[PDB]
């Protein structure tokens, strides 16, 4: 059960955040009031992803993945370099569950880099940390 102290504490390490599940929970919430929560969606989808052998799941769950946030009609697309999406093309057409790591990468960078210092700075994150102080 998360502390105020271990909230706190994530203001100084995303990963420590992106690590724990309650960290990822608050995050996507927050994502969700700014409208940036598909970046952290597909980043959990991807995490699942990797943890498959059975090719039909490899398959349905790889081409989910692209529906939902690849295809560059999907309303929850995630923003990737043109080169990124060229190698993730090609492998739709023979699933792999690595095919997404490079992408991950990207957007954990992303998150790191844009939305998670808007968190910080956010009412909600306040209101996290003391509904968890006994003060
Ligand atoms: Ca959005
Ligand atoms: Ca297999």
């Amino acid at each position: 059960n998360p502390t105020a102290e271990e909230v706190l504490s994530w203001s100084q390490n995303f990963d420590k955040m992106m690590k724990a599940p309650a960290g990822r929970n608050l995050f996507r919430e927050f994502l969700r009031t700014e409208y940036s929560e598909e970046n952290l969606l597909f980043w959990l989808a991807c995490e699942d992803l990797k943890k498959e052998q059975n090719k039909k799941v490899i398959e349905e769950k790889a081409r989910m993945i692209y529906e939902d946030y690849i295809s560059i009609l999907s309303p929850k697309e995630v923003s990737l370099d043109s080169r990124v999406r060229e190698v993730i093309n090609r492998n739709l057409l023979d699933p792999n569950p690595h095919m997404y790591e490079d992408a991950q990468l990207q957007i954990y960078t992303l998150m790191h880099r844009d939305s998670f210092p808007r968190f910080l700075n956010s009412q909600i994150y306040k209101s996290f940390v003391e509904s968890t102080a006994g003060s």
